[PDB]
């Protein structure tokens, strides 16, 4: 029986689920496509029903979004931002019980679940300031009686294609800033977040209806790879924006390029922590077990690679095996729990199959490597030592609970070693030096796109531009100007003289 | 007999030419590669030769540009600023020389071969004042004893593959940009301008060489698709600044993607100039003949299409037609000469194509037309009237002077019909309508790179960033922030606390 | 009998208002000093009374208040952005009451005295997001081995002294920028408004409070020419915003200017509305009614002079007297009414003499000149026609609806009258000239801080910076960077390096 | 007799010099007032003579500059850049012989003169780039059919008053940005540099005639405190940027106030070199040492105050003894020395008060305090112990080469004595300590506007802004948005709409 027939789970009745929801809105709700049904990861029951999209509901969902664009364009932007400025605050009335639904159907433990939404009404926030903000300069022209403004516009139609790991946060630093920009959104969360994906919708929706707003400007095509890849090569899509494995962004990518179109790629990571021998091992240790362990290691920003001074190094492992042995697990709802479960029964055998692959190659697991006999998909945080840093499983992204440890002597060669894989997305040293620091952050330091500083791989604000580089898919969202993703330049010049061009000998009128 | 051999041209020696020149340059000039002979398009002679890049050329200069990367990015910007401050002084001393060679091997006039070069120069002098502004912001980090800074630092090595066309300004701006940005630079110009990219290059190889820098820091494989697609699958290059056809910055963009490399796509233009019933006729009338028939149509912003209301059409037309007759052709190197050659004359072969497919398709040649009757690849600037705006031939892009000319009565439709093209390169209005002029400029006007009032579709200075959308690429170049193509932003957030992270309950020592 | 005590306005005990009100807050609330009884111009009856701060008073809350600074210049920008964004939220709460205190108090109709506040919940919500962007640009060193930063720092203390005319607003403004921006205030308000000072600061200091933050951040101390002087002189205040008339703020910044302080000076207005032949008078004629006439005249950018193209001069005019011969007066609390009183009795009369001094100057009367035969501050919203452009009494800032009208023959004399002025405000031209339009913006148009087109001269918003020229005082508030004022910028050069100095032929070690 | 007289000095003659100059440059060459005679302070022998302005000429030169000022507000800034970047080259030419017109008449070594008219060349580089940046945003309106822009336009007149020891760069970093910005300029230099100040003039006069511009544009009055007066009270001076003496300049402030005209104030400075624990020793010493004693200590940014952890404060005095003894004393000209004479015997007479008062108030001359019996205006580089911190001479702003030190225990203490005095121009901490560094540039840590780490107090380059806080007159030169100094902003609502405002109840025609 459904979970959310239980009166233990009643409190999702409050974000507006039922037993069979449905999964397109446009403006009116739908859903003609294959019914999923999807579990709660803690304990792999079935939580509630979403009917997905089918093609004709994808279809007329991308045209009432492009109509509702003709309204929502011409709307002035602090205006739009007064519209996300209220998203927010449907979002803090329902932090709880949203925070929970992600808990419950993603798997992350509470305080990170309600931590998600929160970053989805903070970008709200900072949104509504943007909207006032966002344009180009006036440039002083060359040209005599002539005046030269940079011009932004919004793309149209932005598609936002999100992964089950931030089921919220993802799509809302997108649908912020994408809809203070004048942009209309289509998302299609992934398969597996399909409930956190509608609950999220309904409170959006209800703002939008509440100011006599057409709909579809906030739609929703629940689907998998179907509605992902028509999407990905959709002319109607002015800008797909994907956030998932390296492998399908990698085809969405050249989907997307096919039909000159934009896209805004947020792809794997294999993000390194660097602890230098300088380094307060009283922020090194705990620091290294909360970014590897955090959401039991399915975060993009994880640290999978952690790189220890020699002179340090055993220390480092030692006291690492010591602290995750106190790691508290349970149901990631529970209070004190820090961590949960895996989000399915696949990533177990993914975990599996890449602690064998890490023995093959040489490595040692000090720590973990074993499922854990309990209900649910709940594995051990492993500690894999002794393997070569150019060990191709630790070249991978393994979405799982997994850290590398390697042994180094100097400054140089670690660097590399942080830049030598094919993801660009986190990565953080601990030292005091200050020579060091700024080496990092110069020309011949990290090539992520995220570097930090005595800080772990998932240390990050709305406030700056967030995403990666080379294989990470080189989009960037939130804060800074990445905004500019989500409109189009103009160049513009205007003559407003009444000078004429040159003759150049020849006789006019 | 080759006209570097004849004393008529003796002058070409002045930029380092003769009778065969060598085509890499990596700090040390050679070529194994094929030998190509280019030719005058005035009268199709022989120049000189120019031995092209083997791939084992190609993989020498990449690994020592790669090499010298190391220096230069150790560079302070505002030092590298001066050294293009000194390539921007090495240009002013050759410009009437190289402005020479640009009309003798290219085919556009003297003024514009000249002036072509200034805008290297011109690019060059704004970027050392770029040299000192390129960065980031540092923005209030939320944590306390944090500091968050975006920082920005050279991709690499930036490969620039540039048309026949521009053969000096468009590698002038990836190249002064790309510089202060701290990359070193691999350019493959168009095989049919390899004298002008050797020419340039010498010029950049004696101030990189009276600095004690390695040459290899604007490196030069000259080649045909051959090097070009290698530049586009090579890891090595992690930018590719590509200008040219759709048809092959298409194919570019899908390898540079398919890598997961930077692309900078400088694509085809279908530029149209909308005259309305309040237009100033006699800034339309001139303003139009420069546009279209300018460079013998051969500018990516070349006006290609003529919109006017439906009042006024005939008139626009008949001074059009008083004034194309006086358009005074001959050798482009010729005192007051305002029209040359096609580059080649399998360029002619399109034209005349054009011209018979827009015949066929229900247009009438109201003028040209035809080829002239003289040496070299000269074709009769042609105004094509009484084709519907949805002509399969108005549609595509050919690189010649035909300028189709469609009537229209109101702004919506016209705005549309800007639109309808997949070439987003420029735009032009001519009103006096305060009203039409800003929803030009806004969200329901004109989708271009380039949106202008009252003046032509090549309006366009170094202030403002230059490029196009849809299928014209979407890359940018020289000014405004277009400098970020040529950097990798990282999002870098400083612990400098002694705070230590939460202990939830873990003991840690 | 006061207002307060009177059944038909037990309103005002909804913003914590009694019979006699604490005019001193620093965290705790007090007030030695005078009492003054504030009264309501609609009816020449006392509202309720107010003990301002003694000299004791102010020396207890500027000590209180630098030492809160200490707290608050810790707390990161963003979470002071939270700060600002509960302010923004408590006044929504309120709005509908604290604009009836606005009517009451100081006369404005209701409509612009919801207004009012709703421009406080505006800003502060827009510094939400400035809260995490506020700071300078990374620069690239000319030096190896060195950074260059420019930081931003709150300057300490800013006083804010105010106006009658938008006693809300304008603090307001000042408090979310300079709160956000990491500083401490001090508000002294116009006495005649001194229960809306009471008022918003109660909801401030309740949000502070409930935050467990120093209530002195946004310190309170009520008096008139008194306060504002010890302001002026105190060293201890690094900042004074001053928003008053011209010939107090002189010597307000003459006194900053002794002592090294910094100023912020937004002073009197004389703001011109210019029509050309060319406009839309249908546009133009309610445009200079409703900003002549809006706030019975009392706005610094009211608009006080009128150019008019002599071909249309004695049109605007007679369709101006029909159009204000339809002005409703009343109750500036009553729905119906677009027409309120004068602040003051001495307003009032001031009024007459004003008048008096047009005819006196050869002015004519064509509509008004009288006080209205009710009870309550009440005059006739008044066209005078016939005076020199150069007339003494128009250069002069009279705070009444009086409006001076003059012909005009050209465009260049017309932009010298708009200029001649000693004022700097505001200012606006009617016309549909592309050319004259951006002449108009451009350096041989306005000379004033805000230059609009085809909209009057309060047309502004918060977006944007709001401040004049000239004896304007330069100031500016609000939007862009306006931040700037309100912190210290640092250069900052950070040697990182181990490299050191030449030894100059000096023996080091 | 003139040293210009002499063979020896014949170099004078390539700056355009001669035995009588005029000072006055206009367009035209003149000067009535006072004929001045100024001399070689390392001999007191007079070289040649200037002509200063009377008051009728700098009449006529304030008129014709004005008028000068329409003529170069209608030029396009990229085009004024490039008459600033002919101005950086014509200082390129003249760059040895008029550092060497620097060192005789002003004083300091040939590597600074030289290194000052570099200053001024780089300025122009930058300002030429910076020449098609200048401007502001185009804002997203919250009105329908509105456009909101930011522009910047020239001031008109920019007075700039400069002092005698920086007597080409800081005349050169107003110059380079007020021409850029589209201002004339009118330039009162140092009595005892005019010969500096018309060699200059002279250069910048030959590149306007050149290109056809009225010398106006770049005006020189030469003359005293009677000129200096009136560019202060003058109202057609819109700008004045002043360099000189705090106590000089305050007046300067006020007189501008006064009139509500712009200032830009470059004050006293009293920087102090703060060295920790954890300094490098061997770059604190020499740092300190070139800081302090660097040309006779008359630099702006001299070194004034140094505070030594107590740890180490008697090796760094002990080694700083030691390196103070080998300073090289001789002809600033002569290239093997590295200290000159102070300016003026003056100077002298202050020096030596200052080191009686320092013995007066407690304090021990363990180094130099002498004046050295040789010709010319020669004094002992002075290390002064044993003072509390706050004596008052060492609050005083003495202009030569005395160094006062002081030790030091704790972080708190010492930023406060780094802050504790009136001046607030240069400040620099030696420690290799991540967080005491960030604690230094954040809000309790310098408060002056040059805050350097690990670098002393003459720690700048054009990139950034430079200027100070406090008495220090809070204007900033050069770099990032200084040139706003140089501007008005105007905030531009442009209604483009065919929108009415609402009738609210009345009946228009």
């Amino acid at each position: 029986t459904l979970l959310i027939n239980q009166p233990q789970y009643a409190w999702l009745k409050e974000l507006g689920l039922r037993e069979e929801n449905e999964g397109v809105y446009n403006g009116s709700w739908g859903g003609r496509g294959e019914v999923i049904t999807t579990y709660c990861p803690a304990n792999n029951e079935p939580i509630a029903r979403v009917r997905q999209a089918s093609v004709a509901d994808y279809e007329e969902t991308v045209k009432k979004a492009r109509e509702a664009w003709k309204i929502w364009a011409d709307i002035p932007a602090p205006k739009r931002g007064e519209i996300v400025r209220q998203i927010g605050d449907a979002l803090r009335e329902k932090i709880q019980v949203l925070g929970s639904l992600v808990s419950l159907e993603m798997g992350k433990i509470l305080v990170e679940g309600v931590g998600e939404v929160q970053e989805y009404v903070d970008i709200c926030d900072y949104a509504v300031g943007l909207s006032r903000m966002i344009g180009g300069p006036i440039l002083p022209s060359e040209r005599s009686g002539h005046a030269l403004i940079e011009q932004w516009n919004p793309v149209g139609l932005v598609g936002i294609i999100t992964a089950f790991n931030f089921p919220v946060a993802v799509y809302g630093w997108n649908n912020a800033i994408a809809m203070i920009c004048g942009n209309v959104c289509l998302w299609k969360g992934a398969p597996t977040t399909s409930l956190i994906s509608v609950a999220v919708t309904k409170i959006i929706a209800k703002v939008l209806e509440d100011n006599k707003l057409p709909g579809a400007i906030c739609s929703l095509t629940c689907g998998g790879a179907d509605i992902g890849t028509a999407m990905a090569k959709d002319e109607r899509v002015n800008l797909l924006s994907f956030t998932g494995s390296t492998q399908v962004g990698k085809q969405v990518g050249l989907m997307v390029q096919e039909r000159f179109g934009r896209s805004l790629l947020e792809l794997g990571g294999n993000n390194a922590i660097i602890a230098f021998e300088d380094a307060d091992l009283s922020l090194v240790v705990p620091s290294a077990l909360f970014a590897a362990v955090g959401t039991a290691g399915q975060r993009c920003t994880t640290a999978r690679r952690l790189f220890i001074h020699e002179s340090i190094h055993d220390e480092v492992v030692n006291r690492l095996k010591k602290a995750y042995a106190q790691i508290r697990v349970g149901n990631p709802w529970d209070p004190n729990v820090l961590y949960g479960p895996l989000h399915t029964k696949q990533a177990v055998s993914m975990f599996l199959g890449a602690v064998e692959e890490a023995k093959k190659e040489g490595g040692t697991v000090v720590y973990g490597g074993k499922v854990m006999d309990r209900p649910g998909n709940y594995v051990e945080p492993t500690i894999v030592t002794g393997l070569g840093h150019d060990a191709s499983i630790a070249h991978t992204e393994t979405f799982a609970p997994i850290l590398y440890v390697f042994k180094f002597k100097n400054e140089e060669e670690v660097f590399a070693w942080n830049n030598e894989v094919k993801q660009g997305l986190s990565s953080s040293i601990f030292t005091k030096d200050l020579g060091r620091i700024f080496c990092w952050l110069g020309p011949k330091g990290s090539d992520c796109g995220i570097v930090n500083v005595n800080i772990p791989t998932s240390g990050a604000e709305i406030g700056g531009a967030f995403g990666g580089e080379k294989h990470t898919g080189g989009g960037r969202e939130s804060g800074s100007d990445a905004w500019k993703q989500y409109m189009r330049r103009s160049t513009c010049t205007i003559n407003y003289s009444k000078d004429l061009p040159l003759a150049q000998g020849i006789k006019f009128q």
